[PDB]
């Protein structure tokens, strides 16, 4: 028996509250702690790291332009409760290691969380490229969804599996005479998959299907599918809505797992902004795909559905087809909320208005001593010297060919990008002889896919084109695909935004 669907209300993570706010900065305090919290009527407690002690953590908004500053402290045990792998990555380091990125953040490149400027308990001890507690953002960039999490070297999959998720929105004010449905009507939604066991303690493999008896016990496992699926940390649950406009800020925050999302009633999603902020345009969906780390901005208009129970659902698998009792159901819309006033909210169809080098990249697996997959990226190592090297202020074309069987979801830290096209090619003759023949035209982007992403689905047999302008800021920053299980063996590479200065 799997735990009963759609008893739960929904949780709205609380938004958190400064330290100290004048007119020209905002400085937050924000303290990992581990926690308990039930995640389904029916569970004892979970066990838990959280942001503030809660799962997902505070909400956190600032204004464009807001100056804010925080302060990303780790109370944490000292030894890790899901299995660590030792094998991927004066002389002994500590077992937990932290470090925060704020996903989508246009921020100077010592506060975007490189994952080898990690931290342990109270920053007794910090990795290599730790230089400062106090991280500054200062929020030039367009309104949008952000989210923040753990990305500690080799432990992003672990920490962030452990409840290290929290949403950060940026609003911009030239945006409100759009008059978007707003604050009680606007509403995050962070997506975590997770399996857990009878007592309520989560469950995290600590080897692959791969029986191969030289297996380093704990092994990493290339891809984690979980067996129920959270929204704001409970399991399955619902949402009481009024007949009316609302708001959502989907985030896919799961390690792996990609969601492909509907309305079992039939009503359709207007798309209203991507990863890097709102569309030029709206757009009707009557599904979408949503793999880890992207995010839709979207409304849902209940108005012409009183009384209904629309259930959030899910088509896409996960190591298998979806099962109709579990993992094909988010969450349950309820319509029986009395209209508390009328629906001012609005819907509008336009939203905003918007080559130094060519640079080819290549996604590919290759085998370790143990037998098991690597995943990387232009068949290069973590630690292997920087060559994704572009000069501060230009615009290249990234082109990304992947002959993998699978999507990976490819993120770059600090700027959002134009997608240009996908295309389709021979992978047999590719692998076989390393030459790019194409089997179809290109395929431009769909409307969602208009504005800005920062994270991108490189689909298997494609070539991907992005454009990106490298700045505002310089320094040393990563990319990466966004499977965190990939990410950490090994598909994760330093990039180098250089400075004549
Ligand atoms: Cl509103
Ligand atoms: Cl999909
Ligand atoms: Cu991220
Ligand atoms: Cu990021
Ligand atoms: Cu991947
Ligand atoms: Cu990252």
């Amino acid at each position: 028996m799997t735990l009963e669907k759609f008893v739960d209300a929904l949780p709205i993570p609380d938004t958190l509250k400064p330290v100290q706010q004048s007119k020209e900065k905002t400085y937050y305090e924000v303290t990992m702690e581990e926690c308990t919290h039930q995640l389904h009527r029916d569970l004892p407690p979970t066990r838990l790291w959280g942001y503030n002690g809660l799962f997902p953590g505070p909400t956190i908004e600032v204004k464009r332009n807001e100056n804010v500053y925080v302060k990303w402290m780790n109370n944490l045990p000292s030894t890790h409760f899901l299995p660590i792998d030792h094998t991927i990555h004066q002389h002994e380091e500590p077992e937990v290691k932290t470090v925060v990125h704020l996903h989508g953040g246009v921020t100077p490149d010592d506060s975007d969380g490189y994952p080898e400027a990690w931290f342990s308990k109270d920053f007794e001890q910090t990795g290599p490229y730790f230089k400062r507690e106090v991280y500054h953002y200062p929020n030039q960039q367009r309104g949008a969804i952000l989210w923040y999490h753990d990305h500690a070297m080799a432990l992003t999959r672990l920490n962030v599996y452990a409840g290290l998720v929290g949403a950060y929105i940026i609003h911009d004010p030239k945006e409100k005479r759009l008059k978007l449905p707003s604050d009680e009507y606007d509403v995050p939604l962070l997506i975590t998959d997770r399996t857990i066991n009878e007592d309520g303690s989560l469950f995290y493999p600590s080897a692959p299907e791969n029986p191969s008896p030289s297996l380093p016990n704990p092994s990493i496992v290339p891809a984690f599918c979980g067996e129920t699926i959270l929204v704001n940390g409970k399991v399955w649950p619902y949402l009481e809505v009024e007949p009316r406009k609302y708001r959502f800020r989907v985030i896919n925050a799961s390690n792996t797992r990609t969601y492909n999302l509907s309305l079992d009633n039939g009503g359709d999603f207007i798309q209203i902004g991507s990863d890097g902020g709102l569309l030029p345009r709206s757009v009707k969906l009557n599904s979408f795909s949503l793999a880890p780390a992207e995010r839709y901005d979207i409304i849902i208009d209940f108005t012409a559905y009183e009384g209904e129970s629309i259930i959030l659902a899910n088509s896409a698998g996960c190591g298998g087809d979806v099962n109709p009792e579990t993992d094909a159901n988010i969450m349950q819309f309820r319509v029986t909320k009395p209209l508390a006033q009328k629906d001012e909210s609005r819907k509008p169809k336009y939203l905003a208005s918007y080559i130094q080098n060519i640079r080819t990249l290549k996604l590919a697996g290759t085998q370790d001593e143990y037998g098991r997959p690597v995943l990387l990226l232009n068949n290069k190592r973590w630690h292997d010297p920087v060559t994704e090297t572009p000069k501060v202020g230009t615009t290249e074309i990234w082109s990304i060919i992947n002959p993998t069987r699978g999507t990976h979801p490819i993120h770059l830290h600090l700027v959002s990008f134009r997608v240009l096209d996908r295309r389709p090619f021979d992978i047999a003759r590719y692998q076989e002889s390393g030459e790019l023949s194409y089997t179809g035209p290109a395929v431009p982007p769909p409307p969602s896919e208009k504005g800005w992403k920062d994270t991108i689905q490189a689909h298997a047999g494609e070539v991907l084109r992005i454009a990106a302008t490298f700045g505002p800021y310089s320094g040393r920053y990563v990319w990466h695909c966004h499977i965190l299980e990939h990410e950490d063996y090994d598909m994760m590479r330093p990039m180098d935004i250089t400075d004549p200065h």
